[PDB]
């Protein structure tokens, strides 16, 4: 339709492509991301769970004393939702 | 010169080289929305965990006066890091 147009034809398309390479790269980006903020969320529910499990070790220890502070510590524990 | 069969395959060819990426930009977004329901059903399990430690630490807190080695043992838990 025009000999300018051609070039934007030419051009507006070359452009289309690349919003998708830098989506694809920024996804791709992303998505590494992501595969470390999971592993390092699973090694903190396990760095929490084990000073949980020593408290309750702690406590089960001192069964005897029947302490309440140790008992509003275990309510703690063994609490759910 | 351009064969029939040339415009043909410089017609499928493109339509295909698209049609991959549109397949990347996919199952890439695909595979992220699963890593987000990991990363959020992770934390909620360190939140519910972290609750029980703070409120943990309170109690270890409104004791202090007590002086109780339990008590002390309890927030060396608490505060401990593996070095």
């Amino acid at each position: 339709i025009t000999r300018l147009q051609e070039k934007e034809d030419l051009q507006e398309l070359n452009d289309r492509l690349a919003v998708y390479i830098d989506r694809v790269r920024s996804l791709e980006t992303e998505n590494a991301g992501l595969r470390l903020r999971i592993t390092e969320s699973e090694e903190v529910v396990d760095f929490y769970f084990g000073k949980l499990r020593n408290i309750e070790l702690i406590c089960q220890e001192n069964e005897g004393e029947n302490d309440p502070v140790l008992q509003r510590i275990v309510d703690i524990l063994y609490a759910t939702d």
